[PDB]
């Protein structure tokens, strides 16, 4: 008996299959990189604009400079002379609760408050007076003073194409309400592609609501930030590989050493 | 102080994101889509369309070739040991570079190397057999002549069909003619065709001197190319697993020989 | 400009090193040893022999488990597929986790919970199973009361004859007689046995208050026994798989259900 | 056919196996971590001075501050709310020719200097004529007047109790030159290791030269670096965590932005 399963690709026959799709169907189709993932990812062959969002989310999510944690570990290995999949992959490795893999969380708990019915004051005192953080909103330099870009292509693209938007529209409520009481606490690229993907499942007709519930359940939108970085890291280890810059060492005078006395 | 990290890919520092010295919105202005953002970001270029339109489907090729190959099943392993995302995907993507997703560029490497030599294709197979080196991006387990691989005919038709020139790519189909000659499946394989025409892309499509494009090669950009698009895939393989309730994995002593010393 | 970063465990500004107050000599000199040093490193203090030589040996107990366990079958692959040891060993240090070797962190605290409170060990059991939870630290793939694990025996006879206190354990124990006694493969697993123990070690031996004690639970230090133990046998994979020449692996597709969509 | 071959543990029985040795005989003769790697790694029994000097390799190995390449990822990825296997990996991904991972290639490259017959002075010049940096040799903040304790210890011990050390005194003769030429080009931990790891395994009588060149070949000597390094990584790991430390973001001002126009 076959000790694995799987149901996504198959390499064995005559062409290659994504999904029940033969290669060369899906580029008869013209179903693009987004139309590959929907293919991959979630088992369908998603409607245009879902591709193109998905594509969208891929372009607007490649990079954001050196300074973020996993890009600046990207350069470290870099700079040590480590391979490409080394150093993309330590970079990678810093994505999760606090940096780029905020996404389902963000769409789980903006889903479970829209659905519960509470209203978004509600929502953020409630969060509030329990000391959780909102995940999707906030940012270290990115705010009301210094609006993100990429937010605003994601929203205008949203409004245009999709059928129904009522998670965003109700995060974008919350945002009214979190950046008047701090200036960042913007709903960030994280928060924004979380909620526009629970709509995009929710209502594109390609899925019922346990199989949305299920693709947010097991991880799939963080998957579109990982995926979407990868490009910028692997930009970022060729950029530090032409620049010729040699091992890193963090100088002493930003560190404060504070080891244990009397021992 | 002087600045310790130097940088020329991004600037977010702004009102509004730059990609290249192109800001964000323009990127999509001038419809570039994830090509042209590679373009921007791995090499600092607005590439021609018809450049960008290839690099996608580059990546939608390569996005999977099943759950067997190496760095699908690790990633499979992790995900059934109830891993989160990335874990999963990195243990994956850290069987790539040597036996597993290099040919890519081995295959761009050792073509442009006999191209750049000035020998022409018959020396070339002559000179890695009496070298006893396999030509790398050459052959297929049953492929041949009139039974092609659907992956290379589309993206060879392609390249065809909108590179101004090919010359990388003329001398790799030359080599297949003569290795074909001596055993039917050695054709041009996905990693032979891919890695001589992203070359030719690099040299021709006006955005590069040859020692720009040499210089993206020697420093992997078709290893980037291999990682970029499989992590689609590996991806896949992560939730598929979940999707399918795959417990814990071990593997059967049926299945292992253990010589340990006496 | 104030400091990033902060940082108390080893100071390497000096002429001598230093490991948590201490330079490095004297660390020597008072034949501090791996357990020694890792007391310093991971929790700033000094502990009693019997506590460093106890985390020697845990390192030792869980140095390898062979290759079919999903964290070496994981190395074993990319090791052949030709890749580095540091790729290798790191594609399968992420396995570890929730099912495979990284229920040390939970185990105790599940278990430290329970005995705090004074539920009895079959209330902890019967609200485990009748809530569907799975007791961390509690059962195996191949070890059972049938085939019972060497490695807890050894740690048990060690904790049992030089620690002063053992109620973690005596509690964990009482537990496994109920569990082993409903399915003969619900042991105190390695991970239970050694995150148990050393619960007992944190609160008794002196060094650390009981707040302390919980925080290094909470922060998730137990798993680093294994994950640092661990190492060295997959270390020692990859360094087997290029001395008995293994190629390129592929896992067999009779070996795997394809069921696609229609 | 089996799809799988393995030569070093044994768990399918009752009692786990070590490389032929069951579990309560490791313990029975006191092997320790040294034993337990020369059982797991290089497939012998050790000479107790093996092992010990296995067992200081990490213990001096272990931590060497925040600031270097490995711990200022794993500190950031610690800062970034992973877990500590992440973290971890992220850090140990960074040792390589540059950082830590030099023990191969200073132990091949001093190993075939010595052999070749070349003298430590047309050694140091014949690398500098052919623009080769000497593996083993170097170090950002450790000089002549900045010694590396460290190594002062590894050299100490292997004096006292190795039975030959003629690579490790060929290396120490590279040194004397390399450190009159800058004072920078010490002999680092990772090419003492390296060296003496040489000269332990063609000198301690379990293994004949073949086998010694085979594991210099293989790569095992930077895996000590490795294994002892995790301690420290691990560490800063939890402190990071018990100093509730968050997100880190590199300042804009160190870092020179040179986009095309
Ligand atoms: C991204 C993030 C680390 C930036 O935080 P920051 O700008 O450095 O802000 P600080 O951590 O200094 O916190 C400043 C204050 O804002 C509050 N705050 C920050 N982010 C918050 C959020 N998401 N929800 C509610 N309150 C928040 C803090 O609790 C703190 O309040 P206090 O003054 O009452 O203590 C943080 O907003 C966050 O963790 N967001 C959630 C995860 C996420 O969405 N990440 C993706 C963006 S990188
Ligand atoms: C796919 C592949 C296994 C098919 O080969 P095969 O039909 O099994 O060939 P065999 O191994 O049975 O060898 C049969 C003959 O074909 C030759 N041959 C096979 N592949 C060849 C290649 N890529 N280039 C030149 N000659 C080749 C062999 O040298 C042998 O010649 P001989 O009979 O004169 O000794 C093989 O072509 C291959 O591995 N190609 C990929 C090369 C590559 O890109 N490798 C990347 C990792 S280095
Ligand atoms: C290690 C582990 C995967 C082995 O599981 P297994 O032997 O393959 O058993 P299965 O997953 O097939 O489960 C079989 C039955 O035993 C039960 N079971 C298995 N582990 C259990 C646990 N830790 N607590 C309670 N019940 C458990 C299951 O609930 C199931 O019960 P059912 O017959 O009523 O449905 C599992 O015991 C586990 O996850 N343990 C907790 C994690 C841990 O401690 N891991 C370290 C050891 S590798
Ligand atoms: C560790 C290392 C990166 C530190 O370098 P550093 O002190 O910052 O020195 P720089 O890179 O600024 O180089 C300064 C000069 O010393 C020379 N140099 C540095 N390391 C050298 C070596 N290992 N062999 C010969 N010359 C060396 C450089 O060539 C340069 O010479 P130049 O001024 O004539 O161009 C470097 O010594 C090295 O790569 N060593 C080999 C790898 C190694 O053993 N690493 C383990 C220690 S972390």
């Amino acid at each position: 008996p076959a000790s694995f399963m799987t149901s996504i690709c198959d390499e064995r026959g005559q062409e290659l299959i994504y999904a029940g799709m033969p290669i060369t169907e899906v580029f008869k189709e013209e179903m693009g990189i987004g139309g590959v993932l929907g293919l991959l990812w979630f088992q369908k062959r998603l409607p245009k604009y879902s591709c193109q969002f998905i594509e969208m989310c891929l372009m607007v999510t490649a990079d954001h400079g050196p300074a973020v944690s996993g890009a600046h570990n990207t350069i470290i290995c870099a700079r040590a002379g480590k391979d490409l999949v080394s150093s993309l992959t330590s970079g990678l490795l810093t994505i999760g609760d606090r940096f780029g893999g905020a996404l389902d969380a963000a769409a789980k708990m903006f889903s479970k408050a829209f659905d519960s019915g509470i209203i978004p004051m509600e929502f953020v005192n409630k969060m509030k007076k329990e000391g959780k953080l909102i995940m999707g909103i906030g940012h270290r330099v990115k705010s009301i003073n210094n609006p993100d870009m990429r937010v605003q292509i994601l929203k205008d693209y949203v409004r245009q194409h999709f059928p129904a938007t009522p998670l965003l529209d109700y995060a974008l409520e919350v945002e009214k309400i979190t950046t008047s009481k701090k200036p960042n606490l913007i709903l960030n690229v994280d928060g924004l592609i979380g909620v526009a993907f629970v709509d995009m499942l929710r209502n594109c007709g390609s899925f019922t609501r346990e199989e949305a519930d299920e693709y947010i359940d097991i991880g799939a939108l963080n998957g579109i930030f990982v995926l979407g970085r990868s490009m910028g890291f692997i930009g970022h280890y060729l950029d530090q590989k032409r620049l010729k810059q040699g091992l890193y060492r963090h100088p002493w005078d930003d560190i404060s050493y504070v080891l244990p006395e009397h021992m």
